[PDB]
């Protein structure tokens, strides 16, 4: 599997959620981002698949401040913009 390298901001969020390295598989990056979202309680109370970013630094990585965990292609796109090329 390919080990990717999150840029500064993204990496900071992953480490806050428990990540302890600099390179990860995309599966690991996503797992840690999910943990970050749960830790920060960014998910919507009523529609739990919805993630609110307008009040969190995670919002800096998205154009539209709300995304669904069901939007895998969109989420992969966001991460790609935050990987060392
Ligand atoms: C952060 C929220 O993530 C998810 C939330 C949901 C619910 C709550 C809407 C169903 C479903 C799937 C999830 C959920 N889907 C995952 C697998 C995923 C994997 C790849 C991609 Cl591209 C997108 C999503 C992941 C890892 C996630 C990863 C990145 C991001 Cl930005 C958000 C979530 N995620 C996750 O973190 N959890 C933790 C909480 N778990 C809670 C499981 C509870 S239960 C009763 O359904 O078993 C479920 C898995």
């Amino acid at each position: 599997e390919k080990l990717v390298q999150p840029t500064p901001l993204l990496l900071s969020l992953l480490k806050s959620a428990g990540a302890q390295k600099e390179t990860f598989t995309m599966k690991e990056v996503l797992y840690h981002l999910g943990q970050y979202i749960m830790a920060k309680q960014l998910y919507d109370e009523k529609q739990q698949h919805i993630v609110h970013c307008s009040n969190d630094p995670l919002g800096e990585l998205f154009g539209v401040q709300e995304f669904s965990v069901k939007e895998h292609r969109r989420i992969y796109a966001m991460i790609s913009r935050n990987l060392v090329s």
